[PDB]
């Protein structure tokens, strides 16, 4: 099936998902100097105080933390967004070395990892339905650079040994996603897509300017995960990122300057 390898990775996806060569594909290189400040962007509101994490799982492509999105908790609103978007999961993409791993790039810079907090437009009632619509999802993307540790990430890192292989999961309650946010909410925004199959062009990307710092020990724990299931041939879960795609006719806006 699809994956991140030589024979099934990003260059191959368009065969099963022709939208791979579409007009709004993600990620992209963000040129910080041609990003257009947009005064009509409203203040960005990240309201995570009532977030309810449920479970963490290894799906064979990454790991994800699932939230209870059945109520009006953990919402993103404002910025470029119309209406209210509810948090449903977060996940990461990372590299086999610190010099790569992010999907978005900033003036060509690759970060060691990228965090995606995935929200769905409450007009659509759930995340699956939302993903079929052009305005269906908003993804808050945060870069991870290697340096000092992120204490708020440690709960995640410390359970990863329990979900090493595809199809493992564990209960994962009371994880506070506020602990993964940098100080600044300055951001870039552009219209795009899922970065994995089916590559739907349903995402309003919101990419924060300020990375978070994580430690080498934290990122090393990501790299001990496996794409395979237990009892199958070992393949380390590393380099699960799609490279930058053409911007085409789109404009990237900035919330600042
Ligand atoms: N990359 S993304 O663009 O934020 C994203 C979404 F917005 C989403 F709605 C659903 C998605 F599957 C993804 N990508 C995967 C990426 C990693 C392997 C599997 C874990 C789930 C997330
Ligand atoms: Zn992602």
């Amino acid at each position: 099936h699809w994956g991140y390898g030589k024979h099934n990775g990003p260059e191959h996806w368009h065969k099963d998902f022709p939208i791979a060569k579409g007009e709004r594909q993600s990620p992209v290189d963000i040129d910080t100097h041609t990003a257009k400040y947009d005064p009509s962007l409203k203040p960005l509101s990240v309201s995570y105080d009532q977030a309810t994490s449920l479970r963490i799982l290894n799906n064979g492509h990454s790991f994800k933390v699932e939230f209870d999105d059945s109520q009006d908790k953990a919402v993103l609103k404002g910025g470029p967004l119309d209406g209210t978007y509810r948090l449903t999961q977060f996940h990461f993409h990372w590299g086999s070395l610190d010099g790569q791993g992010s999907e978005h790039t900033v003036d060509k810079k690759k970060y060691a990892a990228e965090l995606h907090l995935v929200h769905w437009n409450t007009k659509y009632g759930d995340a699956g339905k939302a993903s079929q619509q052009p305005d269906g999802l908003a993804v808050l993307g945060i870069f991870l650079k290697v340096g000092s540790a992120k204490p708020g990430l440690q709960k995640v890192v410390d359970v990863l040994d329990s979900i090493k292989t595809k199809g493992k999961s564990a209960d994962f309650t009371n994880f506070d996603p506020r602990g993964l946010l940098p100080e600044s909410l300055d951001y870039w925004t552009y219209p795009g897509s899922l970065t994995t199959p089916p590559l739907n062009e349903c995402v309003t990307w919101i990419v924060l300017k300020e990375p978070i710092s994580v430690s080498s020990e934290q990122v090393l724990k990501f790299r001990k995960l496996n794409f395979n299931g237990e009892g199958e041939p070992e393949e380390l879960m590393v380099d699960n990122w799609r490279p930058a795609q053409p911007l085409k006719n789109r404009q990237i806006k900035a919330s600042f300057k």
